[PDB]
């Protein structure tokens, strides 16, 4: 239902704090605050690709749902992650020493992304 739909950032709360807690450096963090990236989930056969695109960089990560994989974090660590699907909610868990959950709820026409690290909840809303 949400595959192949492209969403662009419309509003964000607490992303600076999420990045700071994640360990992102001062300049990257201030740059990241002001970007308006797009998100798109695509699928071919068994393999999903979650593509987040800013004017500087594309992060396109491919994964099989419910199969654990290794992932680079924004602050430069390699962590084990797993992504699962429950209806319209795509949930990403990162293990390791900065555990995080990123829940992407597609409403049909908008995407609501809730990012949790420590006591920080970030909410980012993207629209088609």
């Amino acid at each position: 239902s949400f595959v192949g739909k492209k969403y662009k950032l419309d509003k964000s709360e607490n992303f600076d704090e999420y990045m700071k807690e994640l360990g992102v450096g001062l300049v990257t963090r201030k740059m990241g605050n002001s970007l308006s990236p797009t998100v798109e989930v695509t699928l071919e056969g068994d393999t999903y690709t979650l593509t987040t695109t800013s004017t500087f960089k594309t992060s396109a990560i491919s994964f099989k749902l419910g199969v654990e994989f290794d992932e680079e974090t924004l602050d430069g660590r390699n962590v084990k992650s797993i992504i699962t699907l429950d209806g319209n909610k795509l949930t990403q868990e990162q293990k390791g020493d900065k555990p995080t959950t990123i829940v992407r709820e597609f409403t049909d026409n908008e995407l609501i992304t809730t990012l949790t690290i420590g006591n920080v909840k970030c909410v980012r809303v993207y629209k088609a």
